[PDB]
């Protein structure tokens, strides 16, 4: 039997359908009392919302894969048991297992495969127009945010640099302090004068108002964007960009969204938390998330289901996941410093706060900063 009381943290707009998933959980585990709330500062802040006060934080909480190495090293999450690991590995696609694995051990329960794509109004741009960045932006406005390093750091990967080495595990392996890194900086700077590129803190709202023909966004907004665009909805994988005169695919990050179990819980509450985390990341639950938000399951069976297999967003995400089209977000403990420093590096190049004469210096400083 499973008994106990557990608190579950999800994002604000996910609460209604996680209550449905928890109702399904309670059909099987009637004696577990679950309280579902939104998290204090959203899934993007999980490591900080938990770490501020582990005993007060949720027992099961939503967290993206990049945060897991920090939380594992800090002791906030324990490794999954051998049986739990076996189930994650058997049930989900390989990149989901890689996403939750730190130094050979799994630390979370994966549920969604995330890659940004182009979402666009097909009455304003054609499928051919969206194949190249310059061609798209010559024909319509793409709204985006150069202050968000998740959006734009992968241009450095398109440029041929590595982030924490070959597989994202090498502390000193970021090599953007190079001519290749400068090519990416120059690309950001070029976009400031591209009249088809609109800087905004809310690209989705510019799509909704009709001021943008296209945005870069992820599958957490798939259903939202389908509603906004209606019969004009279209999606495509990321386009090519020109770096040093060559056309190369513009990358996105590949992220894996997960639930983790707070290591504070003990006794029956710990068992209940692990059971809940397994359940809410199972195939049925992933498909409920898909039905509501359009997020893409990591479950092998769910991905091949007719419903997901026919969704154009799923197809674009599966393209994005291929080598060369994205890179899995690393999960080094240094990732907080990486994100903090990457955003001003990129935005400084875009706005001109960092002029070309400073690219090499700033990239050298960046590598030192993120490699401690
Ligand atoms: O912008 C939307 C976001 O805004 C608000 O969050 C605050 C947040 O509370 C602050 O802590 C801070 O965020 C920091 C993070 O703390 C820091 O870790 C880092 O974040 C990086 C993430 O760790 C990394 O995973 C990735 O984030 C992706 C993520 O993988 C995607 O799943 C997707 O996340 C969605 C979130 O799950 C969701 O909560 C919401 O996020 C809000 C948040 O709720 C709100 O309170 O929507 C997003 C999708 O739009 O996308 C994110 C990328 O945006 O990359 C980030 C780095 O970009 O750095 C951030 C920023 O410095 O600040 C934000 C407000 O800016």
């Amino acid at each position: 039997n499973v008994s106990g009381s557990v608190k579950l943290w999800v994002d604000t707009t996910q609460v209604p359908y996680y209550k449905k998933i928890v109702a399904n959980f309670n059909k099987k585990y009637p004696d577990v009392k679950v309280k579902v709330t939104q998290s204090p500062n959203g899934s993007a802040n999980a490591k900080t919302d938990v770490g501020k006060d582990p005993a007060k934080a949720a027992d099961v909480f939503e967290v993206a894969n990049d945060q897991l190495g920090s939380m594992a090293e800090a002791g906030y999450i324990n490794p999954l048991s051998p049986d739990a690991t076996k189930a994650v590995k058997n049930n989900n696609v390989a990149v989901a297992s890689e996403g939750v694995t730190w130094k050979g051990k799994m630390f979370a329960y994966p549920f969604a495969e995330q890659a940004q794509t182009i979402y666009y109004n097909k009455s304003k741009l054609t499928a051919d127009d969206v194949k190249t960045w310059d061609g798209l932006t010559a024909k319509g406005v793409l709204a985006t945010d150069f202050t968000n390093a998740y959006n734009f750091y992968p241009v450095f990967l398109s440029a041929g640099t590595q982030l924490y080495g070959k597989t994202g595990e090498t502390v000193k392996g970021t090599d953007v302090n190079s001519a290749k890194g400068e090519q990416a900086m120059a690309w950001f700077a070029q976009q400031k004068s591209n009249k088809g590129v609109m800087q905004t803190s809310n690209a989705l709202n510019q799509l909704k108002s009709g001021k943008a023909a296209a945005i870069l966004d992820g599958p957490w907004n798939s259903a939202n964007i389908k509603k906004i665009l209606g019969k004009n909805f279209a999606v495509a994988p990321y386009p090519t960009i020109k770096l040093d005169g060559k056309d190369v695919q513009m990358q996105a990050f590949l992220g894996i969204e997960t639930f983790a179990v707070n290591s504070h819980a003990s006794g029956s509450n710990q068992k209940a938390a692990a059971t809940l985390a397994s359940f809410i990341t199972n195939k049925e639950s992933q498909l409920i998330v898909y039905d509501h938000s359009g997020q893409i399951p990591v479950d092998k069976t769910a991905q091949k289901s007719s419903k997901v297999a026919s969704d154009p967003v799923a197809g674009a995400v599966m393209t994005m996941a291929k080598p060369g089209n994205s890179t899995l977000m690393p999960k080094m403990p240094q990732m907080a410093t990486f994100w903090n420093d990457a955003a001003p590096l990129i935005n400084g190049a875009y706005t001109g706060s960092i002029p070309a004469s400073q690219y090499s210096t700033k990239l050298d400083t960046f590598v030192k900063n993120i490699s401690k």
